[PDB]
């Protein structure tokens, strides 16, 4: 019964789900990442889902350059989009 | 239908559940925190864990010492539970 459980449960799962696909099996890809924001986020990707913005997103967030995202990056980014979503509660001061 | 928006969804949502009952409305002070830990992540905290251990874990989520848990702060904490759940799916060395 602790949906905030079950909620960290998903964002590590989720991630799994994608990165062990190719490749090295603990980060994502291009195209493991474009899997994974194109069916588990797509209100994020929204509209867009042109190849140079998933360029722009690769390049985001693979921050160490090594041309793969892995799980700190991942989660770098999803506490991006929560910080975003914070703004709303917050009123848009 | 996306359970990873979802997830985040609740990530965010809990939060604003307990940082607005009392004084700020956006932080956590130490009994929103105590709340929010205990009916909202039972499996990290156990049951009847002391004042230091309690205190132990406030003065590292208020990395700002104001004695409060903003949202950035909360995110830093999520996602370090994330990174030890991420280490058993990957080997654990
Ligand atoms: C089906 N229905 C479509 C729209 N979403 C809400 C989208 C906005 N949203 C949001 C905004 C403020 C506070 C909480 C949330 S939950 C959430 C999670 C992920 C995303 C995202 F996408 F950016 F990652 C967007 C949002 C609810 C579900
Ligand atoms: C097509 N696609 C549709 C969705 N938008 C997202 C709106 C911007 N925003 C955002 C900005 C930067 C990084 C992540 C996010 S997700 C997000 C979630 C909630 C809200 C909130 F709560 F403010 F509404 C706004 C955003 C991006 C373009
Ligand atoms: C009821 N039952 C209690 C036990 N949990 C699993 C506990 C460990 N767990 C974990 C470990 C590895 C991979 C994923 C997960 S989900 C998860 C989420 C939060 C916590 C936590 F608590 F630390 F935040 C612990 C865990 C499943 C449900
Ligand atoms: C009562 N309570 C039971 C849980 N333990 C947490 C120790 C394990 N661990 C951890 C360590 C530091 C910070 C956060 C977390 S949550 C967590 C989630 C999963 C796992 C994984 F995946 F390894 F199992 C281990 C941990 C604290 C005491
Ligand atoms: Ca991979
Ligand atoms: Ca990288
Ligand atoms: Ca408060
Ligand atoms: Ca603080």
């Amino acid at each position: 019964a602790c949906p905030l459980e079950k909620a960290l449960d998903v964002m590590v799962s989720t991630f799994h789900k994608y990165s062990g696909k190719e490749g090295d099996k603990f980060k994502l890809n291009k195209s493991e990442l474009k899997e994974l924001l194109t069916r588990e986020l797509p209100s994020f990707l929204g509209k867009r889902t042109d190849e140079a913005a998933f360029q722009k997103l690769m390049s985001n967030l693979d921050s160490n350059r090594d041309n793969e995202v892995d799980f700190q990056e991942y989660c770098v980014f999803l506490s991006c989009i929560a910080m975003m979503c914070n703004e709303f509660f917050e009123g848009f001061p």
